[PDB]
DNA sequence: GGAGCGGATCTCGCA
DNA sequence: GCTGCGAGATCCGCTCC
DNA sequence: GGAGCGGATCTCGCA
DNA sequence: GCTGCGAGATCCGCTCC
């Protein structure tokens, strides 16, 4: 055991061997060969870059913008996150008076709340940053060099080039066959439970009316105990909450010490009574 | 079932028009067409996804308005002259952009010819040409362009590009304003598209 | 609704009927496990009721 | 359904759908939606490529070997399917006579049986051929331009390569590095179960033996009927056959029309009774 | 037992 | 003070006629 | 309830 | 008349002390 801890040691440094190795030779502990393999300053030089990937804001209103190329043809693209709506537009070139033409004229056409895109030449600016404060919309700025951050333009990049390469003959102008494939792709996709994209988010901004939430101005208001749960040991009973929403068998609890929202089983709550 | 005889003895009893049935009975649209054209009083004598095309002189720019009947949604655009192929890229634009189902505009050459009819049936929407004999569409298409040029000589300093002022005015008077019950002319028109789907959907 | 599992997210688990949504988060039902899930804004999708 | 069949083929003529819109749109079977879009020309001309993948031989006394580069050095590099064996070589280039010196000294080391590679100046020609079938080493060619076909040298140049690249400093000499890194990836990996490839080679030669099979020459010889089972459905039975081995609910057999082995239940399997 | 069918699974290429 | 993605093919396992 | 542990899962880069 | 591959990290769900 620890006698043998200096033999695999000096095993390893000799050879760089594996901790499943050293454990089936030596008969250390997997830790204990796991420790000294991290411990290796050279096996740590050498490593290769840890894997970790995340993923997309996929917000409702959230926007990706990008840029394409397509035979001697710029082609400027607008998706959706939530509905997957796309919007692709001819452009001469990318100045940024360009690019502000055809954003104010995407805001005018319907109502974002955020945008995604890299950097580039017209993407940051001095205008464009004053003419999206000017109109209210959050702009968030990928990681240089990291074209995986915008994957959902990158994609319908793809799914674009693809259909509109099918209905190039059809139409002499390359705009119609531009509006075509916005017919294809939007309004005739019909894909999945049988609503297209463009159902999805029409019904997304209905429903977004505030005054359907300002109808109702009277609700019952209770409030509540709860303690915290770690590692199945009950603790303390955290003051007084507001419940947020009732249902059965649990109840969510905004945490503000945390500020943050929380399931506590039935088992772990209490009710004040009401007053009298 | 039964909005069907109530709104035929309703419209027999006062004469109204087709939106006001379908939207204060649920009555299906194809229904409440059947109940007008089959009176003899109105046939004799407000459409949901009714648009009218019609162009705009602006110290000489050349624009395109797209206005619907029954919601206050225009749309505007700008084009170099009045050309056949301008107009069928700029008409199947606004069909790509909107789901709309029948327009109506005046005898022009660009409007009138065989290849823009060919590609409205081929897109499947029904056309109407000539003189317009409601006396509404003309009185709303001229409040729309009076205010439309009205908000494009208010906001031009503003902005540099003649397409920006355009946008501008669009968003001015597409959302900004609003009337009646707080509601705005944009979610008017998305409410209508909801209940067209979900009557589509409930029937077939 | 997707969740976060080993580092990496999951599959799009659904379709199924939100309980309650408030600002940042959502609760919703899960049937795996029975059991009630929060889950933020920023990894779900909206989708009108089916038939 | 017939009747709407027309219409459904003319809106994908005009926009392009996908069968799934088509079946929901118009209520046509998913079949024939599947008809319409595979007889579009213009889909089929613009669809893309099938991804179908295979794998490599992975036979028992079978060898890969490929040339790498490494900081103006050439290696020559063979990789055995079964165990995973490896086997570097510092060569000075690529002639034929370098790689027949080389291949012939492989031989000398153990005996192996078929040998793949892809095309090269050395790897096919006349004089290697050849020396090959002088040898009797079975020679397979891959695909030109698919350099995934031999995949598990490709692989091994990475494991060769990141495991050298740790003991360059310790010695001077390249060639001494090359045997610590062989070292260290096939005696002391000790991998998986805790067998190192090594021992894995060491056993398949050694249970390889011939002589042990011809220890016995006399066995019990018995013979068998059977017949096809088709969908569920019995077939007739098909001449008398030779029982490969019997085991316990099932039996192996043999078919000369197909020249291939089943296996067959006993509900479907009969002995004919020994001779007497 | 024939039958279609919903869904898990695969690769590859946008930057 | 943040992020990979899905369209287009192919079968299995299923149940229903 | 603490504890380690065997194994499914992930990406990326050989050509 | 044939072919993608695994090493190196990271947690879950497990059971045993
Ligand atoms: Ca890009
Ligand atoms: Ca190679
Ligand atoms: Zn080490
Ligand atoms: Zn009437
Ligand atoms: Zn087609």
């Amino acid at each position: 055991w620890i006698e043998n801890i200096p033999l695999a040691e000096e095993e390893h440094n000799k050879w760089h061997q594996d901790a499943v190795s050293l454990h089936l030779e030596f008969g250390i502990p997997r830790t204990a060969a796991e420790d000294i393999v991290q411990q290796c300053d050279v096996c740590q030089e050498n490593k290769m870059p840890s894997t970790l990937r995340g993923s997309n804001k996929r917000g409702i209103d959230h926007w990706q913008v990008d840029y394409t190329h397509y035979e001697d043809k710029i082609i400027l693209v607008w998706v959706e996150t939530n509905s997957g709506l796309i919007y692709a537009e001819r452009v001469k070139g990318e100045t940024g008076q360009e690019f502000r033409v055809q954003t104010m004229k995407w805001y005018a056409m319907f109502a974002p709340k955020s945008l995604q895109s890299d950097n580039g030449p017209a993407f940051v600016a001095e205008s464009t940053q004053l003419l999206m404060k000017y109109l209210g919309i959050e702009h968030t700025t990928g990681i240089p060099w990291n074209p995986q951050s915008q994957a959902l333009v990158e994609r319908t990049h793809q799914t674009l080039k693809n259909t509109l390469e099918k209905l190039i003959p059809m139409f002499n102008a390359f705009e119609s066959a531009l509006a075509g494939t916005l017919i294809t792709l939007n309004i005739k996709r019909k894909g999945g439970l049988g609503t297209s994209p463009m159902d999805i988010f029409i019904f997304n901004k209905e429903q977004q009316r505030i005054q359907q939430q300002s109808k109702s101005k009277q609700e019952k208001i209770r409030f509540c105990y709860y303690r915290t749960r770690k590692r199945g040991h009950p603790g303390e009973w955290q003051g007084p909450t507001q419940v947020l929403w009732g249902g059965d068998g649990a109840i969510v609890v905004k945490d503000r010490g945390t500020d943050r929202y929380l399931v506590i089983a039935n088992k772990d709550v209490k009710f004040i009574p009401p007053p009298k």
